[PDB]
């Protein structure tokens, strides 16, 4: 009845498996999850890890795929573009919100990018986390601790929008 | 003597509530001029950026500070844009410390860190963790290499000390 305001998502997530199958089980129903509301994927390019687990959900339900690569390092349509920051760019460019699932360094430096470009105004983009099993509750608490301490505002900490699964934080995103 | 040149410093372009962060940001940067050791930084006069970046230049080293496009002390470098920046100071430096801040120094360390977990760089990557500031954020990490998806060498990446003098330290290594 509803239509998505996104046509393309993307999915910051760990090129490892993780500990729990909670977590791969998340990958899968968040790939479920944007084929049911007719959004195509745009991510990393893993096929290992949950980045593998989300794509080939995305793929097998019948919707497009692009992963985004440095040209370095080598389903679905494969871009590989000039650097990382080219890479996060064009990932950025293509897409109308983002989530992170689980992950690494990684995948926490593209998430903490986006939030920053939206603070300072760069873009609306929507940002949310795929908060599985609370894997995000200290950074959460960390967020909430540079509030109490003045370095981040009540209306910045809101920018991230949070839920323990992907059918609730699509919700949420729409908004 | 150092072994480091530069050190590149994130920290909050907001204050903060409280004295004894505003105080480690003037002490990291006597620390710096103490050591004969010059400064990168993200620009501008305001926070705690305002703050470290006073004291370097203050004690007679040389300040950089990285902008994309208040006033910013030492050396000036404007830049296309926010990845360049971040890429700048990276190149320009020997080693990073992050003082307490918020999503903008969160995001610079983060890719600092990135980076030297890929290769890229092995510069020394230090959180100045004053009165426990980053406690949470350090939990994450660890939360992080328990389910594994950070290997416990990886999480070595971060160094941290509660006061600049005991930091400066620990990065000389
Ligand atoms: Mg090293």
């Amino acid at each position: 009845m509803q239509k998505s305001k996104f046509r393309r998502i993307c999915v910051f997530c760990g090129s490892s498996q993780g500990k729990k199958s909670s977590y791969q089980d998340a990958a899968v129903d968040l790939g479920n999850e944007l084929v049911s509301r007719n959004i195509d994927l745009v991510y990393g390019g893993g096929s290992i890890g949950l980045m593998g687990l989300v794509s080939q959900a995305v793929h097998d339900g019948g919707r497009h795929v692009i992963g985004i690569i440095p040209k370095t390092l080598m389903v679905g349509e494969v871009r590989a573009v000039a650097d990382m920051h080219q890479r996060k760019a064009e990932m950025a460019k293509h897409s109308d919100a983002f989530i992170a699932l689980p992950g690494g360094y990684g995948t926490l430096e593209e998430l903490l990018e986006v939030i920053t470009w939206a603070q300072l105004g760069i873009h609306d983009k929507p940002v949310g986390l795929l908060n599985v099993d609370g894997y995000y509750n200290s950074l959460l608490s960390f967020i909430d601790k540079a509030v109490e301490e003045g370095f981040i505002s009540p209306t910045a900490r809101e920018i991230i929008v949070s839920a323990p699964t992907a059918k609730e934080l699509v919700k949420k995103l729409e908004e």
